[PDB]
């Protein structure tokens, strides 16, 4: 489930983040035209321990002073069942 308040990052099929919101770039604590084109994994620091193909019911702890956050992702998928990109969603551990 998402809420309001929660950073949003959204990718391509290559996993190139294509938007992101002002709370995404609160908690992760960087600037917007720093973060689009460049791949979502490392923008995230999750670039070894995991990959898009695998995006999985579970969320995780991000790394983040700032926080930490908790992040959950899903893909972006067509009728033709084709994954045509993939979505962060960051939440505040603190969130409720
Ligand atoms: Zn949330």
């Amino acid at each position: 489930i998402t809420h309001m308040s929660d950073g949003i990052i959204a990718t391509d099929r290559r996993g190139r983040i294509r938007i992101v919101n002002d709370m995404a770039l609160k908690m992760l604590g960087m600037a917007k035209e720093d973060i689009i084109g460049y791949y979502m994994l490392s923008v995230l620091s999750l670039e070894d321990e995991f990959k898009l193909e695998e995006i999985n019911n579970d969320s995780f702890l991000l790394d983040l002073e700032g926080l930490i956050a908790r992040v959950n992702f899903s893909t972006i998928v067509q009728e033709t069942g084709f994954v045509t990109g993939y979505i962060a969603v960051l939440h505040d551990v603190t969130e409720q």
